């Protein structure tokens, strides 16, 4: 699919077993999730973007499906004001920007 | 052109006719530049990121090209990690995403 930039590119994803809404985030080098509670062993980072530094759980290897398209990898779960889609998944389900 | 995203999709942009290198976010409503003089006039406003909020000049109606192609909006000026152009001159270039 093709998606304009007018609004928010939100689609859905599924990862832990919850449907949830995501930003596909070209700006973002990680993928970061809103609190939930994903199970396993997981890894302290602080991560950065407009504002200052936040505090994540790092997830390897979490299976997640975008807009109907799977991938698996690295996921951070924390006090993101936003589920965030960046270019570690992105990458994986072929996205591309175009003009 | 296409841009696939295993690098940071940065390109070369002109403000205030001077060149500098710009991250293109689809996760950014607006475009924010590091402190620069920038011509024209401006008002202060508030901006928020992962992170938290920042304090940003925004100025109106200026003149920005962004990979060669021609764009004239909403410039935010301030202590950004990254220059980053969002989606309000994102559409005006016409850029989409795509998988
Ligand atoms: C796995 C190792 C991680 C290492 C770690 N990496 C990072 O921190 C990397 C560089 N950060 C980033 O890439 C982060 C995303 C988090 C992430 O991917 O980790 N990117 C970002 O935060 C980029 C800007 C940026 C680019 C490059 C560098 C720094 C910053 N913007 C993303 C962000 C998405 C949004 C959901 C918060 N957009 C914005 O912040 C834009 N804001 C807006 O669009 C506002 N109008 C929205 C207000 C919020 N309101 C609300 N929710 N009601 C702003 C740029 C105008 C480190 N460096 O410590």
């Amino acid at each position: 699919p093709q998606i304009t930039l007018w609004k928010r590119p939100l689609v859905t994803i599924k990862i832990g077993g919850q449907l949830k809404e995501a930003l596909l985030d070209t700006g973002a080098d990680d993928t970061v999730i809103e609190e939930m509670s994903l199970p396993g062993r997981w890894k302290p980072i602080m991560i950065g973007g407009i504002g200052g530094f936040i505090k994540v759980r790092q997830y390897d290897q979490i299976i997640i499906e975008i807009a109907g398209h799977k991938a698996i990898g690295t996921v951070l779960v924390g006090p993101t004001p936003s589920n965030i889609i960046g270019r570690n998944l992105l990458t994986q389900i072929g996205a591309t920007l175009n003009f």
